[PDB]
């Protein structure tokens, strides 16, 4: 592919962290299909995406899921089994079911590179990106406490340059007024693309968010097929099942 031997000659030449991760072909073609094999980009990419591991050990080091299985089998995250209209995986996070005093936003966060981890391993979501949905109800002035500013930043760096997954959507449905000062927070660090792409349904999201996933939705949300519990056992399994992977890109 366009730039893969150069993109892993850059990287053995700036010394990029020996292990885990050995710079094999489809690591590395994860950054250039992120950024439509445009070598500098997936450079720059790649040093960001080190530099935030490393800045962010609390949440990076240790990617086995016993750190956050409680949160999983509480219900707050799930993958919808089929992809949007232009390909994107979809994935669903409910704040109702993280419970800030047994779980910390690192917790919370790491919930989110587990799965991000498991799912850039496929190719159509490295080609089309992801989709994700924060069904805000619920949300307590405890979930904000725990985002501090620097958590806010470290939100805003995996959504725009410091990850390889394409963030083609954020849907924010049933978010409460008391939200809107969390938003501020992470706002001033977010890029123009990407503040355009985040979408605040509010309480009456149905017929919004359907137009945007037709036909693949749980119940809960409009779909018609299956529930969240089903969607959120079976992602729980899946991450279970693939807690040794999570151990060998851990540190
Ligand atoms: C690679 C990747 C990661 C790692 C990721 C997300 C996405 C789309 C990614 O592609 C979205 C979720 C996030 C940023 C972790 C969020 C953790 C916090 C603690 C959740 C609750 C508070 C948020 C204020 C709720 C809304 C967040 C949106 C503005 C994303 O982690």
């Amino acid at each position: 592919q366009p730039g893969l031997a150069a993109l892993r000659r850059r990287a053995r030449e700036a010394g990029v962290p020996l292990a885990p991760l050995p710079l094999t072909d489809s690591f590395l073609l994860r950054f250039l299909r992120a950024r439509d094999f445009d070598l500098d980009l997936a450079w720059r990419l790649l040093k960001n995406y080190y530099k935030w591991r490393a800045e962010c050990p609390e949440i990076s080091a240790d990617l086995h899921p016993r750190s956050i299985i409680g949160l999983l089998k509480a219900g707050y995250h799930g993958v919808l089994r089929s992809r949007d209209p232009t390909g994107s995986k979809v994935l669903i996070y409910r704040i109702a079911h993280w419970d800030p005093k047994v779980f910390t936003a690192y917790d919370v966060f790491r919930v989110s590179l587990i799965t991000s981890e498991l799912i850039v391993q496929e190719v159509e979501t490295q080609r089309n990106g992801i989709k994700a949905i924060f069904d805000l109800e619920g949300w307590q002035f405890s979930h904000a406490f725990q985002i501090t500013p620097s958590v806010a930043k470290k939100i805003a760096a995996v959504l725009t340059d410091s990850f390889p997954l394409k963030v083609r959507g954020i849907h924010l449905i049933n978010e409460p007024v008391i939200f809107h000062a969390v938003f501020s927070m992470i706002k001033p660090f977010l890029t123009e693309k990407i503040k355009e792409r985040i979408h605040m349904h509010g309480n009456n999201y149905k017929q919004s968010l359907l137009q945007h996933f037709p036909d693949i939705l749980p119940l809960e949300y409009g779909g018609e097929e299956f529930s969240m519990e089903d969607i959120c056992q079976e992602w729980t399994n899946f991450i279970m099942k693939s807690e040794d992977y999570l151990s060998s890109i851990s540190e």
